[PDB]
């Protein structure tokens, strides 16, 4: 009934797409969400339409979509939102789609932070 | 003697900015470090090679510089190496050292966080 899709930038080189992939991963280990999709915005696929499709075939009727980013920017306030038409200029069923926040400066970020500045 | 110097993607919009800002400062709350500061790769002040710069002016002999990125890509294999002058292509003192570190990865912790975001919080 719910489906998270973890959704990122994309680049050329293959990281950016590694590191949804590791990500879902260890999502789907949690046993929290029926069904767990990746979209990547450029470059890769799967696609951002193509994960939410995939979500709403698989039978979901929520589709929570995170971006995987760690600041707002045009990528998540105009490009994914477009491609999600919730916004103005893939078409849903009577599914709802749940647009979430980016990581942001969350404390756990400095958690992180301070660890690779010491090599952990 | 140590100085941490985060380093960011940067953009037209602020919100690239405003992240390494609030970051700094809660690093700046943890007293962990003597100087701290933050350079941004493209479109806004400051940059990295300033912020380099500014952290050996108060007298650091460590750069420790982390980029603050999900994932490499060639913004943190080349154009910052480049910037810090790591890689073959602003100058840096003979007594001076660069570390540059490692990005965020795929870390328990950011699942922690994407979880929290999937619920509103």
């Amino acid at each position: 009934m719910e489906a998270l899709v973890l959704v990122g930038h994309g680049t050329r080189l293959p990281y950016s797409k590694e590191l949804l992939v590791k990500l879902a991963e260890k999502v789907k280990e949690r046993n929290l969400f029926p069904i767990v999709e990746i979209g990547l915005m450029e470059f890769s696929e799967p696609t951002i339409p193509q994960a939410v499709k995939k979500a709403i075939e698989q039978g979901a009727k929520r589709i929570i979509v995170v971006p995987v980013f760690l600041a707002h920017g045009i990528h998540t306030t105009r490009d994914i939102p477009r491609l999600l038409g919730l916004i103005e200029d893939e078409i849903p069923e009577d599914v709802e789609i749940i647009y979430r926040e980016p990581i942001g400066a969350d404390d756990r970020i400095v958690d992180i932070i301070i660890d690779r500045a010491f090599g952990r």
